[PDB]
């Protein structure tokens, strides 16, 4: 209930992320939903582009605070839903019509075309508590945003507003957060002009090079993130973030 | 005759497509000038630039639509004239005063220089048809334009004035029609300053790391593309853009 | 003594170049310093950024032109200052307060972040004189610049002031030289907020993949500039540049 699934017409989808609890974080409901939806897209051939929004002032708020507690007490897996995106065989547009931080603003640029709220804020949030990346970070952010924003925006862990992103010249659309959804709706019909079989081709043959460094970067993340993540001083610092 | 290579002075040469009829597509005549001209340039040892351009409101047209329509019934080979480019020893100055579209896009970015015209219209036409580009588009667009914008123009086919891509912030120089080949040559003077040994040395280098990657693109591209072309739909696809 | 180490606190220190008479030059003094002020780095386990900056309109005039007429007669080794900024464990900041040529821009270009000087002068120098890059000139400028602006650095040796830079679009700061260093310090104590390790595990792994093709890049370069270089007309063509 939390994730839904609607036809727009000519094969383009939307998966609408509403959990208002949890602001759009990995909540249980939520990785249910996407995973749900996203099972859906994968049974249809019928669909042509996913449309992936959050609500309100939301994208995707990613891993709780709570959860990353849980985490320092070895309480919980970390969550990768990379596969989710990354195994969807037609384009999927990230309408980031609100923040979207760890990752939530990961989850947004995994996909084939993204779009930003000028209004929004944004943020690869790991470092601000102290520790390394999960979810090939490097990689993604690197390669859509280019290395100099992906080294700050990783180093530092800060948010960033969809407007100051702009003026530093990211490649992605950043409208006004009433445009966005509208945006990547008239972008979805533009593309699904094409023949599904040749969307899904070109996807693959686009996807290919991150494909490939995709498993041996996650696992490289995720031995650097397990060092840094449990140091003695990172549940003291996540408690400064409440 | 439809293709003229005229000295320039100081080892900088020019090659000039003017096949009217065709308005610059891959036409017998200019296919067979251009291996021509570049068969010419590979003799001689004393060039050190080369600055290819076209006639009037035409850089290169690329493969025609009656051309593609002869493909859908198999009466015609691919055309892959990357070698002309790409074989070359010395630097080229695609000096693109006019519209480029497809092939014809693709010609002037295997160059090492690229200059656009302000008010010319380019595009990779390929999706425009409903299929797959050919000869390495993918690498060599990712490569010059970055992945969001080459992303774009491959996954729509659309067309994109010359002030359209530079306020999306290409980093090639987009000016006006009328100092399209004067900008080019200007360049071409600054460039064989150098000596010829250093150019054509320095050349090879940065060129190594897409060259070592464009035979496999090369194969991987076609694969798909003759995949996606021969597609029941394709040849009334083609027929709806005359 | 022209090259000294002082602490700002919170584990920020910041590594001065000062060799009036050389402007900064690879001077045998301003080689010495380096070595021991990175030296003195690498034994301490309490710092966690290094901010490099040069003194007054210099940042770092590499290989001075006397140098290059030694180098023709073989009377001098080919100078490789790159170990000292890449294998430094915590993140450097090349605060390029002043201009920086050849070998001097590649020291600032080697570091994790760079801030540039509106007002002054930077140059990949090497083809001004007809020759061909050292010290993976192309790796590295390819990486940090994108390929287009490097490509046109590196095949002319032209001076960019650093307002003509940012107007291209680079991804680094370009600042008033009187800011320069104030910025650099400002981002370092916004980056000593983070767990020394975490900085340390971060930095190796954004670097691998430099890392990586570095030592390869660094031999081919070598290779190509001992042929270039050493063509009848350099020695003439180094004169001239006096």
């Amino acid at each position: 209930a939390v994730v839904q699934l609607t036809e727009l017409g000519n094969g383009v989808v939307q998966i609408t992320m509403k959990d208002e609890s949890s602001r759009n974080g990995f909540s249980p409901s939520i990785v249910e939903g996407l995973r749900h939806c996203f099972s859906v897209v994968a049974q249809n051939q019928q669909y042509k582009v996913v449309i992936l929004t959050g609500y309100g002032n939301y994208f995707s708020s990613g891993a709780s605070k709570e959860y990353l507690i849980r985490k320092t007490r070895g309480e919980v897996e970390v969550l990768d839903l990379s596969g989710l995106i990354l195994d969807c065989e037609i384009p999927i547009i990230a309408a980031m019509q609100g923040h979207s931080f760890g990752g939530g603003l990961l989850l947004g640029l995994y996909a084939d075309f993204v779009v930003f709220s000028q209004e929004s804020v944004y943020a690869t949030n790991f470092m601000k508590y102290g520790f390394t990346p999960v979810g090939a970070t490097s990689l993604i952010l690197r390669e859509k945003l280019g290395s100099e924003l992906a080294q700050e925006m990783i180093y530092t862990g800060e948010n960033y507003r969809g407007k100051e992103l702009a003026e530093r010249g990211i490649p992605f659309p950043v409208v006004s957060r009433q445009d966005v959804l509208n945006y990547a709706q008239q972008l979805g019909q533009k593309i699904a002009k094409s023949p599904r079989l040749s969307l899904v081709a070109l996807k693959q043959h686009l996807s290919a090079d991150i494909k490939a460094k995709f498993p041996e970067a996650i696992k490289k993340e995720l031995e650097i993130h397990q060092v840094t993540f449990n140091q003695p001083e990172i549940a003291s610092r996540i408690q400064q973030e409440f």
